[PDB]
């Protein structure tokens, strides 16, 4: 149903594990109380997720270098690229929150780097544009995001710890996951 | 006078220049205001880096395979590496707060990356370490980082507006950084 989400159903194990998991969650001090704060913050932000898209995809756009990685080949957004990108960003905010951060989880981020990647970019919706997203942006994109998240958070009526807990248990959380997407970027056996 | 601190007189020109800089500042929406802020910080934070410096250390004293990249070839940590490292670092903080962040920074900034890569890792103590610190460590560091900082950024008795554009300020030139120093563990072409 959602065209391009193949999360369960990936092609490739990752290269990662879930050892190599606990010893990244410890690099960005993710613990139980994480999960059970990101897990929160799903409830928070599930009615909050077409919000989110247009806020975010706004940033995207409001810079020509950035919406640069949507576009055809004439410099144009390519629309249809972008709507069905849209659609899988908001599942992964919904996996972010509710998924056990298994093996499977793992094969997804993994696809999911890759899709940024030059290996499998532009490939899961048939698209003509960029070959590859330059990976100083998907670094960067660590601070605009968590930004962008941050006000959203606060709208269900939560204690300010609370709301706290939840956006510093996102902020690890993407961090982790962009780090684990650097894979198919790095320098064979550097990563 | 800080034995291996070459800030302006770095050996190569980085592979990347100002407008690099500019696209970059704006993935992470550093502006002006961040510019001002961000050299406030520096005031709060300048007696303070001694403290700063203990809590980073303790954090990555805490994990072995984090204490891992300052350790000698049997496995225990290389004290002379760690304290030489220290007072780089003590720089750096201060760096991040006041210099113009222009040519020579940013040939500064390629050095530090080149010295987590093998490029140049345990030349500038001359130690017997490990080749390599894995890059998925690298961008996963951005957030203890940050958290480490941001206790320290409230203590000069500032708003709590203030606080929170100071400690974002800092998010900010902590993920512009680390984008950066990702360059020597990128396959070429792709960063
Ligand atoms: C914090 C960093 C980022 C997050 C959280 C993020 C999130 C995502 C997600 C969830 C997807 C869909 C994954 C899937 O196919 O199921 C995706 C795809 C995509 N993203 Fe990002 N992304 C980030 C960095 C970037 C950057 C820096 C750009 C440059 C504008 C970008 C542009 C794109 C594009 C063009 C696709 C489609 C890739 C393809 O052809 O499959 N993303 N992103
Ligand atoms: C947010 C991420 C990080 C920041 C802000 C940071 C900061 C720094 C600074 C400022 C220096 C000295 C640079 C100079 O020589 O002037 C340095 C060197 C070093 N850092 Fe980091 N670092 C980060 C990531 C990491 C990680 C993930 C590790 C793994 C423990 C690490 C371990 C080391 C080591 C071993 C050196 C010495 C490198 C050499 O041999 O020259 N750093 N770091
Ligand atoms: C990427 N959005
Ligand atoms: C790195 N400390």
């Amino acid at each position: 149903k959602i065209p391009g989400y193949t999360y369960g159903e990936t092609e490739n194990r990752a290269p990662f594990n879930l050892e190599d998991l606990k010893l990244l969650k410890e690099a960005v001090m993710f613990t139980a109380e994480d999960e059970e704060y990101i897990q929160k913050a799903g409830e928070v932000l599930e009615d909050q997720v077409e919000e989110i898209l247009d806020t975010w995809y706004g940033f995207v756009g409001s810079h020509p270098h950035l919406l640069y990685y949507f576009t055809s080949p004439d410099g144009t957004p390519n629309e249809k690229y972008l709507a069905a990108v849209r659609k899988r960003f908001s599942r992964w905010i919904l996996d972010t929150s509710n998924r056990s951060y298994d093996q499977a989880w793992l094969d997804y981020q993994y696809e999911i780097g890759l899709r940024h990647h030059r290996t499998k970019k532009n490939q899961t919706d048939n698209v003509e544009s960029v070959p590859n997203i330059g990976y100083r942006y998907l670094v960067a994109f660590i601070y605009p995001f968590t930004a962008t998240m941050k006000p959203f958070l606060a709208r269900k009526g939560h204690t300010p710890e609370e709301v706290e807990k939840m956006y510093q248990a996102w902020f690890k959380a993407t961090t982790l996951q962009v780090a684990l997407w650097s894979y198919p970027y790095v320098k064979y056996g550097d990563f």
